[PDB]
C-alpha cells in the first residue's frame, strides 16, 4: 500500500487525540499528581536494526529479534547513534521535491521490544500503547500481527493493544521510515533526524472510560468572579447511574465541586450529546494565572457510580486567566501584554531532538532569569513536558502545528491545495484537542513558512470555532492575511521598510497604520541572533515601548543547534551543517541562538536581559523615577542598589527597598552626593536585587540595572615637566628615540613602529600599522558562498573593493625634535589597483615621561564600500594572565550592542576577552573604553578594542573554533571607530546607517606608556 | 449547488460534522463540488450540505469557500439556520407570522427573524410549503411577505416532482409506489412523495 | 483494507477535480461546443451481477466474464433492474448507526466492460476514465489489474487507464458497494439506491 507516500493516509487504526491522561483509580493521587500504576513507561533499551529501504526488512523481524540487531536506548535519534548521518538544510527540501513520493532509498529504522504484560492489564479495561514521537512515519506490529500506522513526527500516535497482548512475554515492532509524505509537511529549519525520540508507554483505562474532557474559564468585568466550565466526555456503556464529579482545589482545599449524570443540553433537532456532560462552578476572586504569578487550581474529574463507587479519574492544572483582543490591543486578564519572547527549537547537541526534563528547566530557567515572559514552539508541538513546567514555573507559550512548507515553489503550493487539507488538518486539530487545557498556552498558530494558502482560512475558522479563548496566528504569505488575529512578520525592522514584492516586510511601526489595519502587531522572529549579533536589538525595545499596538515579538532564537563530533583523541568539537557528510547543507545557518548548544550564554544574551528589563528608571537632580512594566505583582522582592563612582573608583553607595505598584512609579531621592576632588566623570549605576529566592532564581538576582553620567571635571592641571629629554637617533633606514631604559623603533621604509623595549626586551612580534578590515561575523557574509557570491553581501564588498588585500604605500616619514619630545609623522596610501581606498596621516610625540601619544587622521574615499574599522594592529610578544580597563564592560559589546554593558574598572583574565562563536570571526570587543591595561602596557583615550591570541587573520580563515591555535605574544586590535555588527537578519546587511563608518574623515587619538 | 453531505440521522444531528475526524471526508465533499462547477453562471449560490446539524467542519469549509470563491455567498440551514457558517439565513419551513420556539434550533417567523437583534443577513427559506398529497395551503402568506419585506428575498417550495417508484401487478399494470412497497423496512411509507407535479410530470 | 469502512481513505488514486473537459483538438469544435473524437462515452450495455457481499465475488470475476452475469443497461440503478429492494427512509439511516462500520451483508454490484479502444489513443497522451456517479463506493479494475477506489456518489471519480490499456478490446471490471462509510454523509431523504 506505500502508505507513506500518500498524504490521503496520515494513519491507520489510530486513537483519537485527547489532553494528558493517566487513568487514576485513586482520586487522591488525581488531585497531588502523583504516578499511576496504570500509566508505565516503555523507555529503556530496545533493539534496534537500520536498513537501506523498508523493501530490505527481513519478515522474520516481525516473529522474533534479528541477531544482526543491537541494543539501544529509547527514546532517540538513530543519527545521534552513528546509523546514518544527520541532515542540515534550511529551505531546499533533504528529498527531491516530487510530492507526494519520497526517495526510494528510504532509511529504515526497525525497533523492537520484549516486556511483559500481567494478566490483570488484560482481563478487563483496555490497554493502549502512547508513542509520543516518532520521526517521521511508521507501522506498528505486536506479536507479529499489524496493529497500525501514524505519521506527524510532533504528536503523540495511540493505538489500542487490548486483543494484541498475551499475559506475560510479547514482542512489539515498529518500522519507522525517515521519509514520508509527512516529510513535505516537516522542512523546518533544522537538522533532519528520524527515529522514536519522544517517550513510549502504555495506558490502562476501564471500559467505561473519560475518553476527553475540556476546561474553560470566563470572568467578570474587573476579574473578581469567574466560572469554571468543565465537559467531560465518555466511552463504553452508558448507565443512568454513572456520575462525573469535578472538583477544584487551591492548594489542599476544595473550592468547588460539581456532580452529575451523563445527558447534555439540547444541541439540535436530533436531541443532545448523551455522552457527554458540563459542569459549571463558581469561583468568588479567583487567583489569576500569569507569567508575572503562575497561580494554578487543581481540577479533578472523577467518573463514578452514582453510590460513591469510583471508576477511574482525570485531572489537570487551571490558570484562570482570559486571553483576548480588544481594540487592537492582545489582553491578558484585562491587561495589555509587552511580549519578551524566543523561540524555542528542541535540541540537545549530544542527544538531538531527544528533550529531557533537565534540560527543559535550565532553558525555562534561564529564560526567565534573563526576563523572558514567552516562548513560542517554532515550529511544531513540544513534549509534553514542556507545557507544564511553563504553566508552573510561568511563562506565555504560542503552541504551533507542524506543519512547514517552506522549500515548495511557490511556498503554499501543497497548502492552497485541497487534497493537502486533510493532512494539515489533523497537524492542527490534533494539536489543540492535546494542548487546549493548558493555561501557558496563550496563542495557537497555524505553523510556519507555508505560504497562505486557503487551507490555511479553513484551518484558522476551524479554531476560531472550536477555542474561542485563544487567538489564532500565522506569519505566512504577508504576516497580515486573512488567517492571523496578530500581525506577526519575521524580521520586519523598526524604521526600514523592505518592499519585497506580494510579501513585503514594512517597517513594524508604519505596519501598524497601513489604511483599515487595526490589529497588534508582534514579530513571531526578529532580531536573527547567528554569532557576533543583536545589533539593533534596543531600536525594537524603544520602539516597543512607545507604540501600545507594538506588543513585542520573539527572539530567534534560543539555542544554537550544534551538533558533538569528537577527535582522535576523543576531545569534543561543536559541529554544524555540513561535518557529518551531509549535502547538500546550509552550514552554520543552524546555530542562530542566545546560547550555545550547552547552555553557555553568548554575550547577546545579556543585551537581551537589559532591554526586557521589568523596571524604567529616569533621573533628575537628585531624584530617581522607578516605572514597573509589570502588570499584576507589586515589587514586593525587589531592592534597589545605587553608586556613584568616579572613573571606576566607587565614592558613595546604599540601597533603598522598592514599592512600585504594577504600571505605577517611585520616586527616590539620592542623598547628598559629595562632590570628587580629582578631576574625572562621576558615574551613577542603580541595581534591582531580589533579596530573596524564587522557583526560577537565586537570593541577590540582580533583574535590572542602569547608568547616568553625573558632573563630570575636566582636568585642566598641567604635567609637573619631567627633567627627562628623549633623543633621536636617525639612520637611513630607522628613526630611533631613546629614553633611559625605553627605546622605539620607526622603520623609515614602512613608515611604521616596528619595534620598542623596556630594558633589552623586545615588545613587538609584528610593527603597529592601522586596519581597516575585520574576520567578517555572520552577519557580514550572509548568505554568500564561494560557489554562491552576493555581491550584496558586506564582506563581498570589502572583498571586491580591495579592503582585504590593500596595500599600504608609505607617503610621508619625518622626524623632529622638539624641545622637550620627538615628534613623528607618517604618512599611508592604501590603494587597490591604482585606486586609494585610504589615507592614514599619524603623529607620534615621545616626551620625558616616556609616554607616546599618537594621533590619527583617516580619509575614506566616499565611493569605496564603509570599512569595518579604523583602528590600529600589533602582535605583541608578551602574555599576561589579566587585562584591566575602564571603559564599557565586563561582557563584548560593540556600536549597535552596547546598551547593556556598564563603564567601570573592569579585570578580567585574558581568555574571557574572546567569545568562543562556532565560527569564528572579530569578536570580544569592548567599547567606550578610556583606559586600557595588559602587562607592562596601558593606552589611554576614547577607543573600541578586542584583545587575544588569535589574529584578525586567523580567525577569518578558520570554520571552527576547535581548530583555532594560539599565536605566539597576543594580538591588539585598538580602533577608535568599529560598525556596528547588525543582526535584523543575516542573510541581507542589516547594520543600520548610523552604524556605519561614513563619515569619510576620522580623528582618534592614543597614548601608549608603560606603567 | 449543494454538497452531497447529510447526517441527518445521527445523534445528535452535528455528531459527525463537529468530529474532526470526519473533516476530511467532508471537505472532499464540498472541494470538490467547487472545483467542478465554479465556472457555471447559473450557480449563484454554495450550500455546505444539509440537516447535518451544525459543526466546527461547517465553519471550516464555509470559510474554504469565502476563500477560493468570493464571487458566490455561502449558505447552510442546520443548527438553526442563522449560524456563523451562512451568509443567508435560511430556514426549512418557518412560518410566516407564527413563532415555532424549539429549544436550541427555534423557527421564528420569518417576518420575525429579520429583525431579532443585531441579525441583517437577508431571509431565503431553503425549504417551504411541503407539497405532501392535497397542500400547498397558506402559499399566497408567503408571497405576501415576500413582496412586502425587502429583505424576505423568496425561498424554494419543497419540493418539484413526487419521489413514487412505477410497480406492476397481475395484469402487468403499472401502478405508483411508495415506501414499504418493495418490502423495504423499515420504511417512511408516502414521505417521499411532496411534489408539485407527479413522478411522471404531470401537475398536481 | 476494507477501505469502504474507513473515513480516512475516500479514494485511491483518483484524480483531481476539474471543471468539464472535452479535450478539442480544435478550436471551432470547441467555440461551437460541438462532440469530441477525445470523449468517449462508455454508456450502454454492460455486464452485471449481484453478491450479497464483497466476500463473495469470486477472484476469476477479475480475469473473465461471469457466465452466470447479465447483460443490462449502464447507467442505471440495479434496484430498478430488480437485483434487491429500493429502501425508502427518511431520517433514520438505512444500516445500524456504527460508524465507521457497515452490515457484513453489503449488496455488490459487479460491473463490467468490453471496449475496444483505438491505437492513436495509446500511442501519446493519457487516457482516462470517467464514473459521474457510482453509488456509494467502488473499486475499479482494467484488464485484470486493480487501478483505484473511489467514495462520494454524486461528482465525478477519475483515473488515469494510459498503462492498462491495450489497442483493441480492454474488460474493465467495476466492484460497487451499496454501503460504505461514506454512507453516514448521504442520508437525504429519498429512496436508497
Ligand atoms: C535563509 C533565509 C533566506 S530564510 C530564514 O533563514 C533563517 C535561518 O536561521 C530562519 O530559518 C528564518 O526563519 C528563515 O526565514
Ligand atoms: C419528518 C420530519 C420530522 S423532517 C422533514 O421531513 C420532510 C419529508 O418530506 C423533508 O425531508 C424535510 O426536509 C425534513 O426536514
Ligand atoms: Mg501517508
Ligand atoms: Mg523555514
Ligand atoms: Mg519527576
Ligand atoms: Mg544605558
Ligand atoms: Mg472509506
Ligand atoms: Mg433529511
Ligand atoms: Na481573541
Ligand atoms: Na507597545
Ligand atoms: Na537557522
Ligand atoms: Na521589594
Ligand atoms: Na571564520
Ligand atoms: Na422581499
Ligand atoms: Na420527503
Amino acid at each position: 500500500r506505500r502508505d507513506w507516500e500518500n498524504p490521503g493516509v496520515t494513519q491507520l487504526n489510530r486513537l483519537a487525540a485527547h489532553p494528558p491522561f493517566a487513568s487514576w483509580r485513586n482520586s487522591e493521587e488525581a488531585r497531588t499528581d502523583r504516578p499511576s500504576q496504570q500509566l508505565r513507561s516503555l523507555n529503556g533499551e530496545w533493539r534496534f536494526a537500520w536498513f537501506p529501504a523498508p523493501e530490505a526488512v527481513p519478515e522474520s523481524w516481525l516473529e522474533c529479534d534479528l541477531p544482526e540487531a543491537d541494543t539501544v536506548v529509547v527514546p532517540s535519534n538513530w543519527q545521534m547513534h552513528g546509523y546514518d548521518a544527520p541532515i542540515y538544510t534550511n529551505v531546499t527540501y533533504p528529498i527531491t521535491v516530487n510530492p507526494p513520493f519520497v526517495p526510494t532509498e528510504n532509511p529504515t529504522g526497525c525497533y523492537s521490544l520484549t516486556f511483559n504484560v500481567d494478566e490483570s492489564w488484560l482481563q478487563e479495561g483496555q490497554t493502549r500503547i502512547i508513542f509520543d514521537g516518532v520521526n517521521s512515519a511508521f507501522h506498528l506490529w505486536c506479536n507479529g500481527r499489524w496493529v497500525g500506522y501514524g505519521q506527524d513526527s510532533r504528536l503523540p500516535s495511540e493505538f489500542d493493544l487490548s486483543a494484541f497482548l498475551r499475559a506475560g512475554e510479547n514482542r512489539l515492532a515498529v518500522m519507522v521510515l525517515r521519509w514520508s509524505d509527512g516529510s513535505y509537511l516537516e522542512d523546518q529549519d533544522m537538522w533532519r533526524m528520524s527515529g522514536i525520540f519522544r517517550d513510549v508507554s502504555l495506558l490502562h483505562k476501564p471500559t467505561t472510560q473519560i475518553s476527553d474532557f475540556h476546561v474553560a474559564t470566563r470572568f467578570n468585568d474587573d476579574f473578581s468572579r469567574a466560572v469554571l466550565e468543565a465537559e467531560v466526555q465518555m466511552c463504553g456503556e452508558l448507565r443512568d447511574y454513572l456520575r462525573v464529579t469535578v472538583s477544584l482545589w487551591q492548594g489542599e482545599t476544595q473550592v468547588a465541586s460539581g456532580t452529575a449524570p451523563f445527558g447534555g443540553e439540547i444541541i439540535d433537532e436530533r436531541g443532545g450529546y448523551a455522552d457527554r456532560v458540563t459542569l459549571r462552578l463558581n469561583v468568588e476572586n479567583p487567583k489569576l494565572w500569569s507569567a508575572e504569578i503562575p497561580n494554578l487550581y487543581r481540577a479533578v474529574v472523577e467518573l463514578h457510580t452514582a453510590d460513591g463507587t469510583l471508576i477511574e479519574a482525570e485531572a489537570c492544572d487551571v490558570g484562570f486567566r482570559e486571553v483576548r483582543i480588544e481594540n487592537g490591543l492582545l489582553l491578558l486578564n484585562g491587561k495589555p501584554l509587552l511580549i519578551r519572547g524566543v523561540n524555542r527549537h528542541e535540541h540537545h547537541p549530544l542527544h538531538g531532538q531527544v528533550m529531557d526534563e533537565q534540560t527543559m528547566v535550565q532553558d525555562i530557567l534561564l529564560m526567565k532569569q534573563n526576563n523572558f515572559n514567552a516562548v513560542r514552539c517554532s515550529h511544531y508541538p513540544n513534549h509534553p513536558l514542556w507545557y507544564t513546567l511553563c504553566d508552573r514555573y510561568g511563562l506565555y507559550v504560542v503552541d504551533e502545528a507542524n506543519i512547514e512548507t517552506h522549500g515548495m515553489v511557490p511556498m503554499n503550493r501543497l497548502t492552497d491545495d485541497p487534497r493537502w487539507l486533510p493532512a494539515m488538518s489533523e497537524r492542527v486539530t490534533r494539536m489543540v484537542q492535546r494542548d487546549r487545557n493548558h493555561p501557558s498556552v496563550i496563542i495557537w498558530s497555524l505553523g510556519n513558512e507555508s505560504g497562505h494558502g486557503a487551507n490555511h482560512d479553513a484551518l484558522y475558522r476551524w479554531i476560531k470555532s472550536v477555542d474561542p479563548s485563544r487567538p489564532v496566528q500565522y506569519e505566512g504569505g504577508g504576516a497580515d492575511t486573512t488567517a492571523t488575529d496578530i500581525i506577526c512578520p519575521m524580521y520586519a525592522r523598526v524604521d526600514e521598510d523592505q518592499p519585497f514584492p506580494a510579501v513585503p516586510k514594512w517597517s513594524i511601526k508604519k505596519w501598524l497604520s497601513l489604511p483599515g489595519e487595526t490589529r497588534p502587531l508582534i514579530l513571531c522572529e526578529y532580531a536573527h541572533a547567528a554569532g557576533n549579533s543583536l545589533g539593533g536589538f534596543a531600536k525594537y525595545w524603544q520602539a516597543f515601548r512607545q507604540y501600545p499596538r507594538l506588543q513585542g515579538g520573539f527572539v530567534w532564537d534560543w539555542v544554537d543547534q550544534s551538533l558533538i563530533k569528537y577527535d582522535e583523541n576523543g576531545n569534543p568539537w561543536s559541529a554544524y551543517g555540513g561535518d557529518f557528510g551531509d549535502t547538500p547543507n546550509d552550514r552554520q545557518f543552524c546555530m542562530n541562538g542566545l546560547v550555545f548548544a550547552d547552555r553557555t550564554p553568548h554575550p547577546a544574551l545579556t543585551e537581551a536581559k537589559h532591554q526586557q528589563q521589568f523596571f524604567q528608571f529616569r533621573l533628575s537632580g537628585q531624584t530617581i523615577e522607578v516605572t514597573s512594566e509589570y502588570l499584576f505583582r507589586h515589587s514586593d522582592n525587589e531592592l534597589l542598589h545605587w553608586m556613584v563612582a568616579l572613573d571606576g573608583k566607587p565614592l558613595a553607595s546604599g540601597e533603598v527597598p522598592l514599592d512600585v505598584a504594577p504600571q505605577g512609579k517611585q520616586l527616590i531621592e539620592l542623598p547628598e552626593l559629595p562632590q570628587p576632588e580629582s578631576a574625572g566623570q562621576l558615574w551613577l549605576t542603580v541595581r534591582v536585587v531580589q533579596p530573596n529566592a524564587t522557583a526560577w532564581s537565586e537570593a541577590g538576582h540582580i533583574s535590572a540595572w542602569q547608568q547616568w553620567r553625573l558632573a563630570e571635571n575636566l582636568s585642566v592641571t598641567l604635567p609637573a615637566a619631567s627633567h627627562a629629554i628623549p633623543h633621536l637617533t636617525t639612520s637611513e633606514m630607522d628613526f630611533c628615540i631613546e629614553l633611559g631604559n625605553k627605546r622605539w623603533q620607526f622603520n623609515r621604509q614602512s613608515g611604521f613602529l616596528s619595534q620598542m623595549w623596556i630594558g633589552d626586551k623586545k615588545q613587538l612580534l609584528t610593527p603597529l600599522r592601522d586596519q581597516f578590515t575585520r574576520a567578517p561575523l555572520d552577519n557580514d557574509i550572509g548568505v554568500s558562498e564561494a560557489t554562491r557570491i552576493d555581491p550584496n553581501a558586506w564582506v563581498e564588498r570589502w572583498k571586491a573593493a580591495g579592503h582585504y588585500q590593500a596595500e599600504a604605500a608609505l607617503l610621508q616619514c619625518t622626524a623632529d625634535t622638539l624641545a622637550d619630545a620627538v615628534l613623528i609623522t607618517t604618512a599611508h596610501a592604501w590603494q587597490h589597483q591604482g585606486k586609494t581606498l585610504f589615507i592614514s596621516r599619524k603623529t607620534y610625540r615621545i616626551d620625558g615621561s616616556g609616554q607616546m601619544a599618537i594621533t590619527v587622521d583617516v580619509e575614506v574615499a566616499s565611493d569605496t564600500p564603509h570599512p569595518a574599522r579604523i583602528g590600529l594592529n600589533c602582535q605583541l610578544a608578551q602574555v599576561a594572565e589579566r587585562v584591566n580597563w575602564l571603559g564599557l564592560g565586563p561582557q563584548e559589546n560593540y556600536p549597535d550592542r552596547l546598551t547593556a554593558a556598564c563603564f567601570d574598572r573592569w579585570d578580567l583574565p585574558l581568555s574571557d576577552m574572546y567569545t568562543p562563536y562556532v565560527f569564528p570571526s572579530e569578536n570580544g570587543l569592548r567599547c567606550g573604553t578610556r583606559e586600557l591595561n595588559y602587562g607592562p602596557h596601558q593606552w589611554r583615550g576614547d577607543f573600541q578594542f578586542n584583545i587575544s591570541r588569535y589574529s584578525q587573520q586567523q580567525l577569518m580563515e578558520t570554520s571552527h573554533r576547535h581548530l583555532l591555535h594560539a599565536e605566539e605574544g597576543t594580538w591588539l586590535n585598538i580602533d577608535g571607530f568599529h560598525m556596528g555588527i547588525g543582526g535584523d537578519d543575516s542573510w541581507s546587511p542589516s547594520v543600520s546607517a548610523e552604524f556605519q563608518l561614513s563619515a569619510g574623515r576620522y580623528h582618534y587619538q592614543l597614548v601608549w606608556c608603560q606603567k
